[PDB]
């Protein structure tokens, strides 16, 4: 098996965050864990520290899940810089 | 109506400047490989903005694109990641 992101990859680039990145990363979290867990998660993946919401995510999305998933987290979180700065651009 | 194969890949693909643009295309020329060998890369390679979002209609029709899409932005913000974390573990590695 392989792919082991949680584990090795994740803790890493989550502290490579910001803090408002870091909480833009929880807010595309609950959007993809909203439709299939609720909100019920939601409360824990807030406060969870870096070390805590690698751990929510190895919990959550076993496998090769976390990576696919975090990757359009990444992806969207890539959108949203662009978007920004376009909009910074178009002012 | 499908708002992000029609203007929504062309808008940001837009939005990015000349060196992004080929890290995008190395990155789709990644994903494409399994199913379409080094074939299209030629294509993808030197087609511009207008094409390339035309290219990726073609091979990832529908939900196609936008799965393909996030993807390889999710992988352009791990680059940038990790090429800063890079540094930050070793101030001597450029």
């Amino acid at each position: 098996s392989s792919s082991f992101f949680p584990d090795f990859g994740l803790l890493l680039y989550l502290e490579e965050l910001n803090k408002e990145e870091l909480n833009t990363f929880k807010l595309f979290l609950k959007e993809t864990m909203e439709p299939e867990h609720g909100l019920t998660p939601w409360n824990e993946v807030k406060k969870a520290r870096r070390e805590d919401l690698a751990n929510l995510m190895k919990k959550y999305y076993p496998g090769e899940k976390a990576w696919s998933v975090s990757l359009k987290i990444f992806g969207k979180m890539n959108l949203k810089d662009l978007c920004e700065r376009a909009k910074e651009e178009i002012n």
